[PDB]
């Protein structure tokens, strides 16, 4: 991209040991910044949505080089999923399963292209409208091989373990279904209007509750036809886990029918 028809704004969105986020410019866009391969990961996180063409998945403009490496894309203005709706606890549950359902849509078409995601949670959706939300993030995500089913982590890597499943924690083996285990916990999220899954629980001790059988509860007020498929998400095994199709599917009957009765 060419910086001069680019335009930052003083004050950061969020920030961290990472990077940060900004606001920019004709197309209003949010921009990525570093702060020797976390550049590759950017270069490679950018190489991913430039292949990703969906109304549910965030958009990018491109990359820029200047005083920063700087991921540009367009702008989802109400931001982080579960932060907006820690802000605005009285979203009626009809628009919390149009969100999610909208993910599911978004999951579906990355699953039907052979990428996963490996790093879907509430924190990475982020909300264009009230009523419109897209997935963001990609900088853990991979294409499959046309060889393999799934990514096989060769490391050990910082990794959102309270979202993933559990053949990630085992087996380093990430799949659609993998991102599906994280669509429910991201569902979760959602319905407890961004809590934190897990609370007050180690990573290690969520291993140790999800091995038992033990599952994170209905949150209030969620119909309990999405809480089943939340538990439908995290099935241990995951050959007998859903992939999107169905899971948007289940997702785009029941939004409907709760669309019925208004
Ligand atoms: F992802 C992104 F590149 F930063 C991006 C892309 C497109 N639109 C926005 N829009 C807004 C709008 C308002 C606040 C934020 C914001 C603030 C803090 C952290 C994050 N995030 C970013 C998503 N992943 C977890 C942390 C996003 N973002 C952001």
């Amino acid at each position: 991209l060419d910086r001069k028809l680019l335009t930052l704004e003083d004050k950061e969105l969020g920030s961290g040991n990472f990077g940060t986020v900004k606001k920019g410019y004709v197309k209003t866009v949010a921009v990525k910044i570093l702060k020797p391969a976390l550049k590759d990961e950017l270069l490679a996180e950018a190489n991913v949505m430039q292949q990703l063409d969906n109304p549910y998945i965030v958009r990018m403009i491109g990359i820029c080089e200047a005083e920063s490496w700087m991921l540009v894309m367009e702008m989802a203005e109400l931001g982080p999923l579960n932060k907006y709706l820690q802000q605005n606890r009285h979203v009626k549950d009809k628009n919390i399963i149009e969100l999610v359902h909208q993910v599911s849509m978004g999951m579906k078409y990355l699953e039907e292209s052979n990428f996963v995601h490996r790093d879907l949670a509430a924190r990475n959706v982020l909300l264009v409208t009230q009523h419109y939300a897209k997935i963001s993030d990609f900088g853990l995500s991979k294409a499959l091989r046309a060889d393999e089913n799934y990514y096989k982590a060769q490391t050990h890597g910082k990794w959102p373990v309270k979202w993933y499943a559990p053949e990630c924690i085992n087996y380093y083996k990430f799949s659609s279904k993998s991102d599906v285990w994280s669509f429910g916990v991201l569902m979760w999220e959602a319905f407890s209007y961004g809590q934190k899954p897990y609370r007050g629980m180690k990573g290690s001790e969520v291993t140790a509750m999800l091995e038992k059988g033990e599952r994170m509860g209905c949150p209030a007020g969620c119909p309990r036809e999405m809480y089943d498929l939340m538990n439908l998400c995290w099935t241990y095994d995951v050959e007998n886990r859903p992939g999107f199709a169905a899971v948007e599917l289940r997702l785009r009957n029941y939004y409907y029918d709760v669309v019925n009765e208004g």
